[PDB]
RNA sequence: UACCUGGUUGAUCCUGCCAGUAGCAUAUGCUUGUCUCAAAGAUUAAGCCAUGCAUGUCUAAGUACGCACGGCCGGUACAGU
């Protein structure tokens, strides 16, 4: 299943500004990013046996 | 700049020390217009201390749900300060 859209959100009010809503950054979601710096981790280990 | 002078006797020649003469660095007295440098609670008590200051720190790159401030609307991890 998908993480993002299950998490919680929080709504702010106040007599000034729209309201509004927060949630936080997640901490262990495995994105594309995390992926492309596990493969250069091992291209480093490759070109040191070359 | 490798230097001496007064003082023992009625007078002389010596020994020998006292006093004078020049610099240096601590205190102290009288006196003082301009201008460039600049030592300064060591000496006695490593004695006793009111008050204030004398050591802090963030980048594109460890952790941002602070309505704290904020956008054109939306969290697509999640904007931005």
């Amino acid at each position: 299943d998908d993480v993002r859209q299950y998490v919680v959100r929080k709504p702010l009010n106040k007599e000034g500004k729209k309201p509004r809503t927060k949630a936080p950054k997640i901490q262990r979601l495995v994105t594309p990013r995390v992926l492309q710096h596990k493969r250069r981790r091992i291209a480093l280990k490759k070109q040191r046996t070359k």
